[PDB]
């Protein structure tokens, strides 16, 4: 499958795919205000996520360090990065079906729109400005904003133990974003597509 990434942002971003023990197609690439980069998902993979990271300073092997997704210092990402992070969540070829969606589980740090390029299915959209939003207490320094559980470390926010619900923190990003994931056991926002479907991920969409 076919995912094109596109940065519409007036900044640059660093643009990071992996399913958490491993690239996803080369892994990771700066794409400048306006670039793109087409990546190729192999059928059936689980989990895979594709995110973006701001302000990286790489030296000319690909080592270094993002301010926020930060994937193990790597330009080329092998694992997740470090919240916080908007997530393009993907499972492909699950009985017959894609499962896509969009998570501020890990925080969140650039807008972002994820779509499928065919009519089979309707794409999921975080783009409220949830960073000039973002409480005080749940702000990151280097950019974005941090979900509670990273922050606070408690099951209340982590869900480690027992069912955990919403929070005052988990609704900031809810009322923002109702069509991505809040906290662990938010009601699922993944949305079905046709098996074998190809996608787009627009970080700063507008149209």
């Amino acid at each position: 499958a076919t995912f094109e990434i596109v940065n519409r942002c007036s900044y640059t971003v660093w643009a990071a795919a992996s399913k958490g023990d491993a690239a996803l197609d080369a892994g990771g690439r700066q794409l400048n205000s306006g670039e793109s980069w087409t990546i190729n998902v192999e059928p059936g993979t689980n989990g895979g996520k594709i995110w973006a990271r701001t302000d990286c300073y790489f030296d000319d092997s690909g080592s270094g360090i993002c301010k926020t997704g930060d994937c193990g210092g790597l330009l080329r990402c092998k694992r997740f990065g470090r919240p916080p992070t908007t997530l393009a969540e993907f499972s492909l070829n699950q009985y017959g079906k894609d499962y896509i969606d969009i998570s501020n589980i890990k925080g969140f740090n650039v807008p972002m729109d994820f779509s499928p390029t065919t009519r089979g299915c309707r794409g999921v959209r975080c783009a409220a400005d949830i960073v000039g939003q973002c409480p005080a207490k749940l702000k990151a320094p280097g950019g974005g904003c941090n979900d509670a559980c990273t922050v606070f470390q408690t099951s209340e926010y982590c869900c480690t133990t027992g069912k955990c619900g919403p929070t005052e923190y988990s609704r900031f990003f809810k009322r923002l974003c109702p069509d991505a994931f809040s906290y662990v056991l938010d009601k699922p926002t993944t949305v079905t597509c046709p098996g074998s479907s190809n996608y787009r991920v627009t970080f700063c969409p507008t149209a």
